[PDB]
């Protein structure tokens, strides 16, 4: 199941990921 509780694609304060 995929809940819409602040997912990764819909994040205002998304943390900085690794260097891709």
């Amino acid at each position: 199941k995929f809940p819409r509780a602040m997912p990764i694609w819909a994040r205002p304060d998304y943390n900085p990921p690794l260097l891709e």
